[PDB]
């Protein structure tokens, strides 16, 4: 019975997994990790394309794996709890995701397929790769030149354990499927003990938020999110799963790459912006992403501040003319906070054209793959396995990427491409002197390297349930 | 050439180590832990009296340390600029600090000596004993009975390694001086892995910051500064050195206090607060001290919210009748912020009787456990002036039963003598109950110091 | 060169790999895990059936993991010196291996097949079956039923990394072949830190032994060899590459076998021989395997004594009755220690001894009793198969008159379970009988060769 | 009640601490950490001279830690039952030693002093210094250069509570005695965990064994004793404390020296050494102390075999020509296994010299670092008679060159002077080249003393 309101306008404490009230149905037969990721230490995952002529046996797989595996986002909740609790750890976490090419082989209508468009096409779709600025097909990894139909991921903090557990999962599903790629993603961390990306950044500190314990966890350290909201509305992640069999069955569309971080190239880099700006090789890294190493906003801060848990309550309304952190900076061109309801609005509805910039928000999942000693500086083979979710694949992944990112005019003329993600590669402009507007031109290069991926849908547990 | 405008105010970033400025020279003769705390893991204090007839040798061997051992607030910020950007450790830590009766044993003339009355007149004092409400200087332990000529602070994180240094420096000294007593400072933490001093609350949140490190920090993670600015002048703990050599010689005045805290009748004193209110056991902390155990101020919060860095941008404005934190709370005794202000040069004022705390613990490090007796704090602070800073805190302050209005009653955890504090009922309401809560801090010993400039010491022989 | 005399005598402190002498050659073309084990806390094994009509690019596929993953046994032995004296770690640990289908699959003439008649038959054999005492092939794990092919085994200490290495490995490998089934193995351990199976028993002690960094270990730690000689000679674990590129081209054949162990139901069981026979639980499970849980052989004790370096010089001469050690328990089956010889009687005894090379699969936490889906991940190195494993199981382990009439199975891995004669009090010849079921299962598995390097590096 | 059979005869698994039977009044009169080592990662060893003319007050002090700290053999043997048991920590482990001097400080007769002629003479006797081989008394580190009446040892597993711990007990007593020196010792491990001495070499492998959890542990990791027997009796480590409480009242003569260690010359060295010799660096350091770094016995191995605990089950009986472990070997010098019986009732006299360790790492406790000063080991042992312990085992077997035959040189590790070695050129055959091995271990001061027996201390006042 959740009406338009209720999607569109989040509870001001969030959504309260322990008393979920109108929520409830929803959260059962919503799948986890999305509203809140699992927060496990090790992940696999695994593509399929399921054998050529076995649909019904394919489907009964999907609803033993549904029954048996797959978390709700109520069952991650009732986990947390418990571990907290009484210490007790929970079953391993597992989500399944289709590709639209994973809804044909189903053999179910078109018009009962998700119909995101960009989900539609699929990521190797010629007008996405233009979009995107990506590269071609052709140079991706081999798993994902495949055509997939579908993704498993299971995780655990207990690796060993996490390991058996999908030996005995694949021994059924090798009959009816191919697995086409596997990764075994994995948390990196600091000395700190902060979750960093290959680079050394402290990463995934800005989400978007919609259970009440990472609201009011948020809210607490971020002195009462004075400057930045971190709450989003569920429309901007969740769909109603057109399959689903009960009055609140939703899902949301997974944006999946795999992402080749160069650490080796970054620093040296870095280290040459630094040499040619005269500054330390700590703030030129700032400049780059937008934030310290440690997490400190460079809109803030010209040094580093090594808290363990890095401020997101910043906006920047004291850094208008970006000479603190620039313009180009992966932070603010993807979350410009504002800059966008500024600059780029000339009818003066500054509230309504930041709410539609605060549309185009992802809800990061990601993991790192590849070296797992981060003091090592690999040249290939180490990275990022970029997970995003959100409602609308071209408002918002495609968008940030697209728009905001690759563009040289965004937000302002001039600005460059983000100079972390942005393709292709170009131009930036640096302040020599932190707050004070003279520049210096510098091309960083981009670093990192699309090696295939895929659009998905994480459809509603009833509607696995039920395929066979 | 630092001014008197240059001392009473502080650069709006605070003092920069990496690009000192004007603040050059002075951050290179100054001794390190009073603008910024050494931030090492272990400690040891060693009392010193220096040994009859042997005032040149004695010289000799200060001059050796100073060059050897002692840290400046420049090599401070220099060793932790070089461990966080390339993992190299530094050298230990030290500090040197005399006594009145120090700088006498060392012949130095009356008008040289450093002029604060209260480190003149030393903290066995009469009038200074009296003043404070301490106990008789026959209860001190024994170590501290001693006529004490210096203290040597030696830190570092690694324990083995300290001991050892410690070891292999106390060989030339024991030919000068006699060591009268020693402490072992270490950090208490919590779970968390804040740290906490042994009645279990978060400890060290408020105060003084003066280097750009810090106030930075501070403004970026602890939610700016509009409400309570932290930041303070140099000369709220900066005094000219009169035996520097440089144009920039500082020092500052330390107390130093052993304080034995008895856990074990704290908690069930606290046990039985709660009771009597019928409150939780938590919030019966909160108005002892004026912070939930976590740190959570009692003025913003009738329960803990965990916050990682403790909350510190708050005044009581918003609590003027005290019926949410108590104007008896340690924290709203020792910190009124604005409360006996109640304008701009009242507050003022009211702010330059700040004190920098560099307290450590001793005795017992495992937090779980209720010790009796043999541990507490090892109460360290710096100031320029110790009439106006620690000793005003302590006898206008948390003692009078009347601060700061009447029947306020003393400061229940620190206030000597105890007595009556009247305690709200609900939270944010104005009915209160009398309850004595008892002083379960005892003053064991301590000394007045003042930590001269590296230049005077290294040219003392 | 090698004589004859070079294979079947193993010099007095084993093969030296910093000074290997003739021996020289013969490592550089072995694969490591051989002669010594690999010594890496985790391991991947990768069972792979070829596709269909490709056989030059799974040629050049194998050519390619042979010349940048195998390792040899120089290799192995240069990888431990230079960890020991630098602390530098090196590369992962890679092993590959053949079936008699997968050599056919590559189109190697019937002539150049390894020719050992177990490895040709296959363990999906019905006599092969019969003669184990296995289960029927219709009973085994889904991933064994398929023809396999290959085995790809790749090891680490670190198993992130390993994790990615695989990974990589499999992308140019899932062009050419289905992996049908996947294992990964663990090393299992008690609280002392000695490593141990499923079931609680300290596991990997008694070996045949080739290098003299396990020789010399072997006699300075476990004081030495006048009761049990724990050396054996290369023709008892090495066999000609018949496709090698030189004389010195060496291989040996491997037992792979799933074997899921029922922790609950034997915990069970020997509570129950205990309370019948009214002793102590520990001393059950010795009397079934001959072993204490820590170690501690049953023929020299009737109570665990906890040796850090569990003993192996001690023979059976001291229990010739066996009411210390009985004839039906594990080791003394497994190992008569000159059971069978009660000089040339002895060395043929000894001739049918495996190298093991075995590693844990299902629950990790040793303190858990799990039913199902636990185990041993049982292989092991020989000859000839029909000698070694297939005669240790159908001759010894098997057999109720095995070394004596009315032994009764082993009660441990004996197919099928039967009878045994337990002493009542340790020492003493009065027995009680008690039907000690059989708690573990055979899942799957396969024989393979592993061939010679060179062969590998020059297939396409 | 104990005979002469009782004390020349170890019964066959040791004295039983849990159940003693005729040992039981000795165990609880005999101090800890002598018969077997008190085993806690950390230690304080505080060297005292006692204060003129307050003798009586004195006794009064070492009265009052003798009843409420020193550690019996008995408590020792409680305390560690109950953790092994229950978990639960026991109290800090303490011994308290004196010197000759200490006891003539203590006005003792000098009949009842202890009779030991060493002893007696102190470690600063010339003819002590001389016998030796030891450097000048003037060369020592200045704390062992005082007179030293005693020394306390305090030990525990918790660092921080030792440091506590110690501070209190040193405030009594620093008002009737000088603390002229103090080291804080702990246990270095390589990688592996073994306990080494900063040379890299797994440390305290072959002891003398007394107590039953001792001799059995070793037995069953030895094969039964088959090649040695490291049992010995209690005659060559208990004395009879002439000033006992009862006949059952017993004590040991310490040796305490500090021997600096040049870790980064003695590597040097040992590179030299095998490049001359062209041979594994490894089989090298096996030469110099006779045991691979990680315990391996070079007599029975060219290669390191990596055991974390490393076999003792070896005699020289397959090595009689020494062209595996050489004569002059560490291992082989200060035990020669039968060397120099070579039967029965000259084997059991060379038995008779045995020492039992009980040493402790200073220093620098990062074993991959290279010291060359300031770190080392507290050499410590016990033994019924110094003469014919110790001393006989420094003097006259490490200290000659023509022990245990003609021109085998002086041991390489701690033979004073140093001198020539020859060393075999590959290992198991006869042929040997000269090399002169350095001395790289500096004596730095010691003492013998006497541990008295409990009742002794607890009566004294
Ligand atoms: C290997 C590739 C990438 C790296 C190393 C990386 C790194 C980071 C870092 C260090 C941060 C700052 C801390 C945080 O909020 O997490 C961040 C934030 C973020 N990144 Fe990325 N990023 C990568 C790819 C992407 C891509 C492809 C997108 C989207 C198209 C993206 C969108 C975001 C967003 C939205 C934020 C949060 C901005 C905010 O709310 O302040 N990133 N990234
Ligand atoms: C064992 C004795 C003491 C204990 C257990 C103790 C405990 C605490 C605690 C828990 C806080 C709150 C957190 C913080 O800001 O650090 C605090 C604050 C403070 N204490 Fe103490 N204290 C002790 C002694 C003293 C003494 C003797 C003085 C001065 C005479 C003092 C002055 C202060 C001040 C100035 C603050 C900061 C208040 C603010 O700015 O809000 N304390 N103390
Ligand atoms: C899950 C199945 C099995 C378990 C739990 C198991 C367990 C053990 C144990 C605890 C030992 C004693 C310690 C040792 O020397 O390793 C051992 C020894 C041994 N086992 Fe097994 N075993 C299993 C299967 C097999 C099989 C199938 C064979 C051969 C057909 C075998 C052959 C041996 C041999 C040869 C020894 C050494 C005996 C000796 O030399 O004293 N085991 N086994
Ligand atoms: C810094 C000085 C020394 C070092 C580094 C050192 C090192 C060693 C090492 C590595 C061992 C072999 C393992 C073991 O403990 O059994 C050992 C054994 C021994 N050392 Fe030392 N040592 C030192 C000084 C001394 C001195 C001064 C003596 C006697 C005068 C001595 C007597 C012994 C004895 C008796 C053994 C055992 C011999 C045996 O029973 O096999 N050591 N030493």
């Amino acid at each position: 019975a959740l009406t338009e309101k209720d999607l569109k306008n989040l509870p001001e404490d969030g959504i309260d997994s322990e008393n979920p009230g109108k929520y409830r149905n929803l959260l059962n037969d919503l799948q986890g990790n999305i509203l809140k990721g699992h927060g496990r230490d090790h992940s696999v995952h695994l593509f399929l394309q399921f054998k050529p002529e076995q649909v019904e046996v394919v489907k009964q797989w999907i609803q033993s794996f549904a029954q048996t595996y797959i978390t709700s986002a109520k069952k991650q909740a009732d986990e947390a709890f418990k571990y907290r609790q009484k210490g007790v750890s929970g079953d391993v976490f597992a989500n399944f995701f289709l590709s639209r090419h994973g809804y044909e082989y189903l053999e179910i209508e078109p018009f009962q397929i998700p119909g995101d468009k960009p989900f539609r096409m699929g990521m190797k779709n010629e007008e996405i790769r233009s979009s995107l600025g990506d590269p071609k097909i052709a140079t991706w990894e081999l798993g994902f030149q495949s055509e997939i139909h579908a993704l498993v991921l299971i995780a655990d903090d207990d690796i060993v354990d996490l390991l058996q557990i999908v030996n005995q999962i694949t021994q059924k599903l090798r009959q009816i499927a191919e697995i086409v790629h596997r990764e075994d993603g994995f948390i990196l961390r600091n000395q700190a003990g902060q979750i960093i990306e290959h680079f050394g950044f402290v990463h995934g500190v800005s989400q978007p938020l919609f259970m009440k314990r990472d609201v009011v966890r948020e809210r607490v350290n971020n002195c009462d999110f004075d400057k930045w909201d971190p709450k989003a509305p569920l429309d901007s992640i969740l769909v109603e799963d057109p399959n689903g069999n009960t009055k609140d069955s939703y899902g949301s569309y997974l944006v999946y790459r795999k992402l080749e971080q160069n650490v080796k190239a970054f620093r040296e880099d870095q280290r040459k912006l630094a040499q040619k700006l005269n500054i330390q090789e700590n703030l030129a890294g700032a400049l780059i992403v937008g934030r310290f190493a440690d997490g400190t906003p460079v809109t803030l801060s010209d040094i580093p501040t090594y808290a363990v848990t890095p401020t997101n309550n910043f906006n920047y309304d004291g850094d208008l003319a970006a000479t603190k952190c620039p313009f180009h900076s992966h932070t603010r061109k993807t979350n410009p906070r504002g800059d966008t309801a500024r600059l780029l609005t000339t009818d003066g509805h500054f509230d309504e054209a930041f709410k539609e910039e605060r549309g185009h928000r992802i809800t990061r999942r990601a993991v790192s793959y590849g070296e797992n000693n981060p003091s090592k500086e690999p040249v290939s083979g180490s990275g990022l396995l970029f997970l995003c979710f959100q409602s609308n694949i071209e408002n918002q992944f495609n968008f940030m990427q697209s728009r905001w990112a690759n563009p040289q005019n965004f937000v302002q003329v001039n600005t460059g491409p983000d100079p972390l993600i942005g393709q292709p590669s170009g131009t930036q402009k640096w302040p020599k002197k932190w707050g004070e507007p003279e520049t210096e031109e510098y091309n960083f290069q981009l670093w990192i390297n699309m090696k295939g991926g895929e659009y998905f849908f994480a459809p509603s547990i009833s509607f696995l349930k039920t395929l066979a």
